[PDB]
RNA sequence: CUGAUAACUUCACGGCGGGCUUGAUGUCCGCGUCUACCUGGUGAACUGCCGAGUAGGUAG
C-alpha cells in the first residue's frame, strides 16, 4: 500500500513439522437441480498440518510496523487456515545478512527445500531415486501449459485463459550454505510456469 | 492473487472356562612393587593484689 518496491522476488521455505492423515470432507447439501435437497457426491480427502517457518528477501530495507505487520498476512495456505500464536509478534525483522537470521528461530528443526536437479524422465527412476534416506517428497513444481493462450469472456478478472497441466519434480531437504540451492523463485519460460531457486 | 472462494460423519457395544517342567554335575597349578624429601610463629597478650582453691574476682 504505501511502500510500492516491497519486491519479495524470492522465498525460502522451512518445513518443521509435517503430519498427514485421511479426514474427508462435508459439503452442504446444495441442491441437486429440481426440488431436492441432499448432498453432493462422496469424494475421499488427505489433509495435514504443516507448522513451518519463512525467511523472506525483500528490497525494502526496514521493517514496516507490529500494529500493521499481522494486519498485512492473509489467513490461508492451500485452502487451510495458516496463523502466528500472539505470544509470538516479536520476532518478526528484518534482518541483514543471512547467517544471523538462523540463531532468531525459536523452533530448531531444520529440512529447507530445494530440488533434485537429476534425470526422472519416469515414475522407475523415481522409486530407485527414493530408497536412501526416505524421507524425501515429490510436491507440485510447476505448471506445463497446453494453449497459447488465448481469451474468451468468463475469465477470472478478464485475464487469458491457458490450460496447463502440473509438474512433479522432487524434493529434498537440508541440514545447512550456499544461498543459492535454496531461495525458490518463479520464471516463465514461455511454454511452463516453474519456481526455481533462481 | 495459493488445482480459487464454501464445506459440524455419528449413535450402541460383558472373550470366557482348564492346566506338576524335571533327573545328574571336583575349576586348578605358579607369583619380591622399590629408590629420594626442612612447612615456617622475624621480635610477638605484662607486672601485681584477694581467694585454704589447675575452679573463681580484681587494679593498671
Amino acid at each position: 500500500r504505501t511502500t510500492s518496491s516491497f519486491r519479495v522476488e524470492s522465498f525460502a521455505i522451512c518445513v518443521h513439522q509435517l503430519h498427514v492423515e485421511k479426514r474427508g470432507l462435508t459439503a452442504e447439501f446444495v441442491e441437486k437441480g429440481d426440488g431436492t435437497i441432499s448432498a453432493p457426491a462422496t469424494r475421499d480427502d488427505w489433509q495435514c498440518d504443516v507448522v513451518f517457518s519463512l525467511i523472506l528477501n525483500t528490497n525494502f530495507a526496514q521493517h514496516i510496523d507490529q500494529d500493521t505487520l499481522v494486519t498485512s498476512l492473509p489467513k490461508r495456505l492451500a485452502r487451510g487456515s495458516a496463523k502466528i500464536a500472539i505470544d509470538d509478534f516479536k520476532h518478526i525483522n528484518s534482518f541483514s545478512t543471512l547467517e544471523t537470521a538462523i540463531e532468531s528461530l525459536p523452533i530448531e528443526a531444520g529440512r529447507w527445500l530445494s530440488l533434485y536437479a537429476q534425470s526422472n524422465n519416469n515414475l522407475s527412476d523415481l522409486l530407485a531415486a527414493m530408497t536412501e534416506d526416505h524421507q524425501l517428497m515429490a510436491s507440485c513444481v510447476g505448471y506445463h501449459l497446453l494453449e497459447e493462450p488465448k481469451d474468451k469472456p468468463n475469465s477470472l478478472r478478464g485475464y487469458k485463459h491457458a490450460i496447463a497441466e502440473c509438474i512433479i519434480g522432487l524434493i529434498n531437504s537440508i541440514t545447512f550454505t550456499d544461498p543459492n540451492t535454496i531461495f525458490w523463485s518463479l520464471k516463465n519460460y514461455q511454454n511452463y510456469l516453474v519456481v526455481q531457486p533462481r
